DNA sequence: GTGCCCACAGGTCTACCCTCCAATCGCCACTGAACACAGCTGGGAAAATGCATGGTTTAAATAGCCCCAGCTGGAGA
């Protein structure tokens, strides 16, 4: 993948934080091939649909969503 | 060898838990009030005792009256 989709999704995401997520399962090559490039780690399974959906509800997205656009309100 | 990134450590702030203090309620102990029972006093009722005007016998000074009772004369056998 690159780096900047995901500053393109999340630009209001600093460093450490957008790139500690990218610290694990992803290496930054940058010699020869893949360069400028996060390859995924050889011995790392990415996870299946099923798993990345036990992640994430989209009832807790609408939670955040409703806890930021109060924030606004009310900011 | 200078900009810039990620990771680790430290500090601060927030949340939860435990401890202490205060307040309230309940129970027990003591005090006060009320009710009930007993005793003493006072009043009323009943019973018992102390009554009073009649009588009484003792004459006698009288006199009318009245039953009876002798009793003696008269009559009959």
């Amino acid at each position: 993948i690159r780096m900047e989709d995901i500053k393109k999704a999340f630009p209001s995401h600093s460093e450490s934080s957008i790139r500690k997520r990218l610290k694990l399962c992803a290496d930054f090559k940058r010699t020869g091939m893949d360069s400028n490039w996060w390859v995924l780690k050889s011995d790392f399974r990415l996870p299946t649909e099923e798993e990345i959906r036990a992640m994430v509800s989209p009832e807790q997205c609408c939670a955040y969503y409703s806890m930021i656009a109060a924030e606004q309100r009310l900011k």
